[PDB]
């Protein structure tokens, strides 16, 4: 009962992306397998624009944030969506981040997939290490889910790209639905995409049902 989970809010984003540029951004794969190894501002951009859906959650410890989940509903458009998203923004770091995610997208296409009119789809989670025992994610995770039965809302989905994020997931019941290996994905000219260090080798969206 030491923790305070907080929607966060239009107002208050600065210090969510200060959280993330710290806590985030570094260990993430798809951000270290592009070679301008810094997130650009459209990436950061979109992550925001979750929050005014009130699907954004902090974690804080003596109202320090400690922990963040940036979430948002998506529909059957969403493919038409990010395909869109991904032929603006190439060949620009982002539009490989989109180019693989599109993919995913694509081939999930989980409110077609499983009869559903819209999904709650956790697009960041991370979580300040030096607080281990705390079940930072977990409890982020069971928050947005609950928010996602809140708004009526029938399914959660999540792209993991490392082991801490599937094993959570598999933790709280998730079923997996898609594996792509960064090896297997490929641009129009035959060339990788994503290419993020050891030991991270495939994206694995999963897949909740509220």
């Amino acid at each position: 009962d030491d923790i305070v989970v907080r929607q966060v809010d239009v107002g208050e984003t600065e210090q969510l992306m200060t959280f993330l540029l710290a806590h985030y951004y570094p260990e993430e794969p798809l951000t270290a397998g592009t070679h301008p190894p810094e997130p650009e501002a459209a990436d950061k951009e979109f992550l925001l624009s979750n929050v005014p859906f009130g699907t954004c959650f902090v974690a804080l410890h003596e109202g320090r944030i400690v922990a963040a989940v940036v979430a948002g509903p998506k529909d059957s458009h969403e493919p038409e969506h990010m395909a869109e998203e991904a032929r603006k923004y190439a060949g620009g770091k982002w539009g490989s981040i989109l180019h693989l995610l599109s993919a995913v997208e694509t081939a999930t296409d989980v409110c077609r997939r499983f009869s559903v009119p819209s999904c709650l789809h956790v697009h960041a989670l991370g979580v300040d290490p030096q607080l281990r025992g705390r079940n930072l994610g977990g409890r982020l995770m069971e928050t947005v889910a609950q928010r996602g039965r809140d708004l009526g809302h029938q399914l959660v989905s999540v792209d993991c790209t490392s082991v801490y994020s599937a094993r959570l997931v598999q933790r709280l019941g998730y079923q997996l639905i898609n594996t792509l290996r960064y090896v297997d994905h490929l641009d129009a000219s035959g060339q990788q995409v994503i290419r993020p260090p050891p030991p991270h080798e495939s994206v694995q969206t999963f897949v909740l049902h509220l």
